[PDB]
């Protein structure tokens, strides 16, 4: 090629154009989206069992449908989670690159399977399957500002009004609503009930009786007789709408002349499924609705038409209800591609300009304007091709490709520039003799860079679904890059490029060209002397490289190591425990006085805030409420007291104070999608069924063992703890001697106590449900449970205190299984300074003092890491074996590629020094940096060589050769690396949102490109001469 | 419908949901059973084993597995005054007629509610008048839908939606082709002129 | 359960869960005075009937609870929804032993 | 261009597909034998003068 | 797709079987014809019965 | 799946009662090893043997 299409402009255009247009057609209309699917994708089976023991909902509905819950195709683990309100859930981890639907399926077909073991009451309430990813695209609120609505009526005019509409908005995926629909509330009273010899079940039954379907059949059906004629359906009565309808009802008929009917026992009126959670954004009381987008829209258009929706749905709203949107990802997926477009215009501009400084042509100016842009467009396209999107990791992958998109362009050109005024060839000519020199290496280098960027795509898990992002889409960049800088580039260099005179670099000039070319012209000649000197006294320097080695090797132990960078996305947490036992209403009081402060004494950076009651990332529980903090957008907060890390910083001061509730108060940890990024994570599991008992004390001694251990910090459990509960207790002996009817005394409790969903009414069209329960004043208090009357043999009213017997005994709230067996979460972190691997070793051994019959398993991130992990030697040696096999067909040598190899540390020496420096960490941003920048090293590496080896052939010195290579090579070499760093100096500087990893890749790229410049210049040469002379 | 027997370019229109129908709206008050001795809305155990079927079990038939149904005899179904006929028996022990909690008001509703993207519908069919083509009659009911009382609109589904969609494509379709053609023409020739010789 | 009744209680739910699955088309469903009613969700092109199939069946499991109790503990049939007959085999009596 | 605009627009061609269909529907109400004699007077209009 | 398929008929049959059976909990399994192999446990000292 | 249980009940041993071994009585997978063990030697010799 390249000969072929120098003679071949238009074809060259044509091959531009169709890679151009697949581009376009591509760019837009790929998915658009902040994250692709890091997470191993999870599936969530959930009920609530309403009021029940943590107990019965592990022993009664968990332990069954996990019994069953197995041959199920790419399962990685499972784990459970059995509550105090009553819900519980299910989580079925799979394997990554799993397809969510089938995963899906395989699980609630299983749970089908399992159904009908489980006690009615559940199978009534319905047991629900779902994807359980957190990539939520907004968080909407919907309140009620003069707070006349409670959160039951908001969140049930959700369901009724703003659901079916945003449900047919386009991109919009799988969304949650804070609460649910209406029910027909009924609340017991003990007293009024027990005045008519009556029983809570009594009440059951006659609703059931008395709020039905007439089923209904058909006047003239067939078969029908000789005649008929009239054939129409016979309509009977629906059911129950009104409160007033069900405060009807006949319950008992008296002895006189009279009848007693519902409203004469209890209250009645629509009400909340459940009153678990409550909720309210800014103190005022509210539901809302958290979204996710659907497979392959786009987060930009979908977040816009959701607004659209609900804003045309805002004229019909009752008074004092706002929709306010509190968290929503459209800031962020927007920044992203500003500072993607921006940052790829001022490359062709910063390109342009140190384009022309060196070459004083306008016509050669342009050649990589035409070249980057063809590129970037392709690339767009094979993205498509490979099935990716367009998201925060796919964006940054562009940036950082840049360079080698930018250097592929001036190699080419000031190559033909150079052949020209040395040689005086006609631009065509010296367009083949340049591709002569340089389509070799070229191609080559192509291989090299694939092996330097692809085996990262191999690695598993989070981790590695990250690099597979960068990886692919720079590969398609640079190979791309590589086949327009073999087919186009040379083209328009024949066409478009200016005859130059033979000898002529341009000194007689004047002006201020004619200053700087006798300048660099200088410059080269000190270069060259400097090679020359450095090729004259080696030893010297060899050894001041092995002491440079020695500080890399040095420089990485002594780095510290997290998995992503710490970014200030608008988001804060703040979690409340007040201690076992407290109520709702008392941890209700923390997260307002929480609330209280950071919209008063904080507003410089807070704008809003969303509470919640009975719900925490510890479990769900009345003593559990936390706070969703958002900040108000990065522009309006600058300064580094406005960040997220600071902000939280002082929240835990102002709320240290507390000897009534801990509360821990942090950020997001960047992926939300992950959950928790940092240190370790396991279960501890009851094997040999040893019980809860020995369990938590196997749990407890790891805990107070590892807070005195070198290597750990921060070991909690992520569970709840264990709490008093009342023993109810009934006696059989005494009860039948009432003549008490024992299914009626349980029965009695459970709809008194636990509540009961008895039936469905049609309440505007929409079926609800119908809960009966006692009255709340009926159920505070041990002393409220004698106010509660059963029926005997006679119809005797016998109350509760003559057969029960309270006492306190301990339970727990929260019942964690994985895996099948009983569990308890753990927590933790290596000792600051120390590592992932270190801890775990540690954890490691201090799992051997436990209790025999407890064992222990890694989940989540620990789980991956340790396999991910074992796999990196295996990349890393086959990244440097392929290297170096294309490298030594390239030089026709086994032992020149180690010239070119060598200059790897001198890349990475300066990128180690900048992020040390600046205080960064070696995450997967700086991994993908110092990939780039040695690879781009690498390249000018291999081009000094070739050349040096191309000039050592057509007959010369070794050492003669060398120094007529450099020379030759640095002008190239200059260019594109002023050209660069320049481009990437605003990510070093970049400023509020996504800023956090623009510095990550800004501070260590350039640190390397800074080293390997001004280092490979001097060092390849000697390395060079160094294998040669050997 | 009306307008479109009188309009000359369609022929055959019809609808798909076949109208409204006369339903007997059944009636009960709770009270009057309550106040005989059938107390609780018990009365279904009646009402639909007798004029619905009601399928009770299974009994093997030739080897083969069938269904066993309860129904009333077809002369006891047949008009409003059949429902006199049937007495629900009593907590004493005595037939209660079922005229003491009657009431057919013979009423009437829909047979056949369809429905269409989340907005309520009706579908009508219908074919071009002779010589003329589905795109000339479609065309045309874009016009007599246009006197439909606003707040109504209308959607192409099926045949309609796929020629729809068939005639927007062509644009591009040409567009594309042609554009092609041109490029692969020029790479083969190595020229400008050539292509556009052949695009004129 | 008339018509209106189904229309509300059923239809209403699931149909609701529908919108949303990935290459959709359009939705057509219908209630009868006679308790039946078809939801009839069409796709794009392309879709694998399987897939498509299967997304139907998780979106349906989670409209469920909000189904009449008397819908929900019996069992939603879901297929694939071929248009048109490929023939009607019949069957006829020669001399007329064999009724209807 | 003129042309092109004055031709009509269709989908797929119409075909003697070598089936047809009838569809009866009596009014909203009657019995089966109603619809039953409709039905056997096109089966006859039909196998008989067609 | 096979064993969803089945499931999804095997589904509209189970309200129809008896709750001894239902309560019982019936495997839907894609399984190959054959063991593969058995994993056994034995007592070594007799104190565990078969 | 083989080396894969052999792994389930690898980590699940250190928790059985004193009186207790996993044995595995009926097993399939010895004779694939064997099996493709028995060419690749067949094969190692073919290329001395050539
Ligand atoms: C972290 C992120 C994504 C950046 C963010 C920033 S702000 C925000 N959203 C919230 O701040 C917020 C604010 C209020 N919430 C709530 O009030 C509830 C409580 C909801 C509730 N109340 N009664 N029932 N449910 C809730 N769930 C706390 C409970 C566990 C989670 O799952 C769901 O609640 N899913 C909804 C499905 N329901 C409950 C409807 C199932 C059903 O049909 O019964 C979320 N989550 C929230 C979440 N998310
Ligand atoms: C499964 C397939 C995997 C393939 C992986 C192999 C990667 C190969 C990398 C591309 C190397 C091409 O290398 C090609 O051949 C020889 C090197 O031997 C070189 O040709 C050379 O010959 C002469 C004299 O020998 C020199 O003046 C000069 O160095 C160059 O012109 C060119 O630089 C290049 O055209
Ligand atoms: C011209 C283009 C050339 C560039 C392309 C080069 C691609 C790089 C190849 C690596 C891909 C191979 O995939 C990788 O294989 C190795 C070796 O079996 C595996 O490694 C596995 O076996 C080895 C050897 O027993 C173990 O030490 C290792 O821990 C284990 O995981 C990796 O887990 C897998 O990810
Ligand atoms: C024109 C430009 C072309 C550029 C495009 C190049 C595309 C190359 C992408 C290769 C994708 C590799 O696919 C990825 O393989 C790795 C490693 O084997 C898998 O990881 C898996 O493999 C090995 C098995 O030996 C295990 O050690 C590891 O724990 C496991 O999870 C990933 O789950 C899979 O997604």
């Amino acid at each position: 090629m390249s000969k072929f299409f120098i003679d071949r402009p238009i074809f060259a255009w044509v091959i531009a154009l169709v890679i151009m247009l697949a581009g376009g057609l591509s760019i837009l209309s790929l998915p658009v989206n902040q994250y692709p699917a890091i997470a191993p994708p999870a599936i969530a089976v959930q009920v609530s069992y309403p009021g029940a023991s943590a107990e019965t909902v592990q022993d009664t509905v968990v332990q069954v449908i996990e019994q069953q819950m197995n041959g199920i195709d790419n399962l990685r683990y499972i784990s459970s989670e059995s509550n105090s309100d009553g819900s519980m859930t299910i989580t079925v981890t799979f394997e990554q690159g799993t397809d969510p639907d089938i995963a899906q399926v395989q699980v609630q077909n299983k749970l089908q399977l399992a159904t009908p073991l489980l006690p009615q009451e559940v199978q009534r309430q319905g047991i629900r399957v779902t994807k359980a990813v957190k990539n939520f695209l907004m968080v909407v609120g919907v309140v009620s500002t003069d707070g006349s609505m409670t959160k039951e009526d908001l969140s049930n005019y959700i369901v009724s009004n703003i659901q079916d509409p945003l449900s047919r908005t386009k991109g919009v995926g799988d969304f949650q609503v804070f609460g649910s629909q209406y029910s027909m509330r009924i609340w017991l009273d003990p007293a009024k009930l027990n005045s008519y010899q009556l029983t809570p079940g009594d009440v059951s039954s006659a609703i059931q009786a008395q709020n039905v379907q007439i089923s209904s059949g058909q006047l003239g059906g067939l078969p029908a007789v000789k005649g008929q004629q009239l054939n129409a359906t016979i309509i009977g009565k629906t059911r129950l709408q009104t409160a007033e309808q069900f405060e009807n009802i006949l319950l008992k008929v008296n002895p006189d002349g009279s009848q007693v009917r519902l409203k004469d026992v209890a209250d009645v009126g629509l009400g909340g499924q459940d009153y678990s959670i409550n909720a309210q954004f800014n103190g005022s009381p509210a539901s809302g609705i958290a979204i996710k987008l659907a497979t392959g829209a786009n987060a930009l258009d979908t977040a816009k038409a959701i607004r659209q929706t609900i804003a045309n749905l805002e004229p019909f709203m009752p008074q004092g209800m706002k929709v306010v949107y509190p968290y929503d990802t459209t800031p962020v997926v927007s920044a992203s591609i500003h500072e993607v477009v921006k940052t790829l215009g001022e490359a062709i501009l910063l390109v342009f300009l140190v384009m022309y400084l060196f070459l004083q042509n306008f016509r050669a100016t342009l050649i990589p304007t035409i070249a980057v842009p063809v590129v970037l467009l392709g690339t767009f396209g094979v993205l498509a091709a490979f099935g990716f999107s367009i998201n925060t990791l796919t964006m940054f992958g562009m940036v950082l490709a840049i360079g080698l998109l930018v250097d592929d362009a001036i190699v080419v050109v000031e190559n033909v520039e150079r052949v020209m005024a040395e040689e005086g060839l006609s631009p065509r000519e010296a367009a083949r003799k340049s591709m002569g020199q340089i389509q070799g290496a070229l191609v080559g280098i192509a291989m090299v860079l694939s092996a330097v960027f692809l085996p990262m795509a191999f690695f598993g898990g989070s981790t590695g679904v990250i690099y597979r992002q960068f990886s692919i889409t720079i590969v398609s960049a640079m190979a791309l890059s590589v086949i327009v800088a073999l087919i186009l580039t040379p083209a328009l260099c024949a066409t478009m490029l200016k005859p130059i005179e033979k000898g002529d670099h341009g000194e007689h000039k004047g002006g201020f060209f004619g200053w700087f070319n006798r300048m660099f012209l200088s410059t080269t000649h000190g270069y060259e002397r400097g090679v020359a000197s450095i090729l004259k006294h080696r030893a010297p320097y060899l050894l001041i490289y092995v002491v440079i080695v020695a500080g890399m090797i040095w420089m990485f132990t002594r780095i510290p190591t997290a998995f992503l960078p710490d970014e200030d996305q608008g988001v804060l947490f703040a979690q409340v425990q007040t201690p076992p036992g407290s109520s709702a209403e008392r941890t209700q009081v923390v997260v307002d006085s929480m609330r209280e402060y950071l919209l008063e004494k904080e507003s410089s950076s807070v704008s809003s805030v969303f509470t919640v009651t009975g719900f925490n990332f510890a479990g769900r529980g009345q003593s559990s409420g936390m706070a969703f903090i958002m900040l108000k957008p990065w522009e309006e907060r600058p300064g580094g007291e406005n960040s997220v890390f600071e902000l939280a910083k002082r929240a835990q001061m102002h709320f240290f104070s507390f000897k009534d509730a801990m509360v821990f108060a942090f950020a997001p940890p960047s992926v939300l999608e992950l959950g928790n990024a940092t240190g370790f994570d396991l279960f501890l599991q009851d094997q040999a069924g040893v019980g809860h008992e020995v369990l938590l004390q196997a749990r407890n001694k790891f805990l107070m063992l590892a807070a005195q251990n070198p290597a750990l910090q921060r070991v909690r459990p992520n569970g709840m703890s264990d709490e008093p509960q009342y023993k109810l207790e009934i006696d059989d002996e005494k009860a039948s001697a009432l003549g008490v009817s024992l299914a009626d005394i349980n029965s009695t409790v459970s709809i008194a106590w636990g509540s009961s969903y008895v039936n469905d009414f049609i309440d505007r069209g929409r079926v609800k449900r119908v809960y009966l329960q006692g009255r709340p004043d009926a159920r505070m208090n041990p002393d409220d449970l004698s106010k509660w009357y059963v029926r005997n043999d006679k119809g005797e009213m016998v109350p509760f205190n003559a057969f029960a017997t309270g006492k306190w005994e301990y339970g727990s709230p929260k019942l964690e299984r994985y895996n099948g067996v009983p569990a308890m979460e753990i927590l933790g972190e290596p000792a600051p300074g120390l590592s992932s691997g270190d801890a775990m070793a540690a954890v490691e051994e201090i799992v051997k003092q436990l209790p025999k019959g407890v064992g222990y398993s890694w989940t989540g991130l620990s789980y991956e890491e340790r396999l991910s992990g074992s796999q990196a030697p295996a990349l890393y040696a086959l990244s440097l074996l392929v290297v170096f096999l294309c490298l030594a067909a390239l030089y026709e040598s086994w032992s020149i590629p180690f010239s070119v190899m060598l200059v790897v540390p001198l890349g990475v020496i300066g990128a180690l020094l900048a992020t040390s420096m600046r205080g960064l960490s070696n995450d997967v941003f700086f991994q993908v940096g110092l990939l780039t920048t040695i690879g781009l090293s690498a390249k000018n590496a291999i081009l000094i060589v070739e050349f040096a080896k191309e000039l050592h052939e057509q007959g010369k010195g070794i050492v003669e050769a060398a120094i007529e290579a450099c020379r030759m090579r640095l002008r190239p070499i200059v260019m594109t690396s002023l050209a660069f760093i320049l481009g990437v100096v605003p990510l070093a500087i970049s400023t509020g949102a996504g800023s956090g990893s623009q510095h990550a890749i800004g501070t260590g790229v350039i640190g390397g490109m800074v080293t390997a410049t001004v280092l490979a210049i001097f060092w390849v040469p000697l390395f060079y001469v160094a294998v040669s002379t050997l």
